């Protein structure tokens, strides 16, 4: 699956219930600026889940912001790729079992949006962020988009970890008679 | 999970896509008479697939209606059932790695809806449509929650082979990288 494939279903994942089903090209869209002004007035205890749309790297993921203090504030970046953009291919799993796990401070992430919003980016911190590896070398600045506005769209939910966790547990049923299934 | 909500999610599988994503809740729903008659006109072209809210066997699942004839066209049969009534417990592996794989006949599955929609309860055709051994000494008779109109309710849509092969590759990367998605 596609990177903005996996980005939908993970928001799936956080979001459906009774009486609501995601679905990414219905639901509403940030800018930015907008953004900027969401995270400036979050909660210490609220958990929310952004779905970047990074069309200068080509790219869409998820940062998963949990509760937690506004000093340091921590989140998790899940994310798969087809290797067509700036960053390499990255299957799920290899990303979900090994850089995933480790949290980032959702500031460094901000400080990218800003960054590459402008043109202003580098290797190193692209890579740092996106790269399982670190790896700089593996980045391919020549598949870089920049357009001068609206590189980057966003869409912000606040989320209940009761609702992640029983949606895990539904896929989880599923997943060995779904393989079954044609 | 529940019947209903093993049901409402094997409906996502097959349905949810790009600017389309099911809702039980929101969709549209057929009565039995809409059914027989939608069935009655179905073309053998398109694939479809149908979620049963049973009303009468206090269940719900979902039948699998591929491309072909309409002269004893097959299906396939999707269930998983807590066993608080008719039927006994089920885990969807169970019977999706045994039962399931076996095509059924649209027009038995069919003829079942009709009799028990007149309060015709066959334990033989129960069991041998929902019963992971066909074994009718598992069933509870006494759980039938026959009412006398509105039984059934069912929700019909067409869907595309191509999405539900892409959505079940969706749904086992979801697995294999899970433990990162909860703190």
């Amino acid at each position: 699956p596609s990177c903005g494939v996996t980005a939908n279903a993970i928001m799936k994942l956080f979001l459906d219930k009774d009486g609501f089903s995601y679905c990414f090209e219905n639901e509403q869209t940030l800018s930015l600026e907008q953004l900027q002004e969401r995270l400036s007035c979050m909660p210490e205890c609220k958990s929310f889940v952004l779905r970047v749309n990074d069309g200068a790297l080509g790219h869409a993921y998820i940062v998963d912001i949990p509760k937690g203090e506004n000093s340091c504030r921590p989140a998790f970046l899940y994310q798969s790729d087809l290797g067509e953009g700036v960053t390499r291919k990255l299957r799920f799993e290899d990303w979900m079992t090994h850089k995933a796990l480790t949290p980032i401070l959702l500031d460094d992430i901000c400080n990218y949006f800003s960054c590459m919003s402008q043109n202003k980016t580098d290797l190193e911190q692209i890579a740092t962020l996106f790269d399982i590896d670190g790896n700089v070398k593996m980045l391919r600045k020549e598949n870089i988009q920049y357009q001068k506005h609206d590189n980057f769209s966003f869409q912000l939910f606040e989320y209940d970890t009761d609702n992640i966790e029983k949606n895990i547990e539904i896929i989880k049923s599923l997943c060995s008679g779904a393989a079954a299934l044609e």
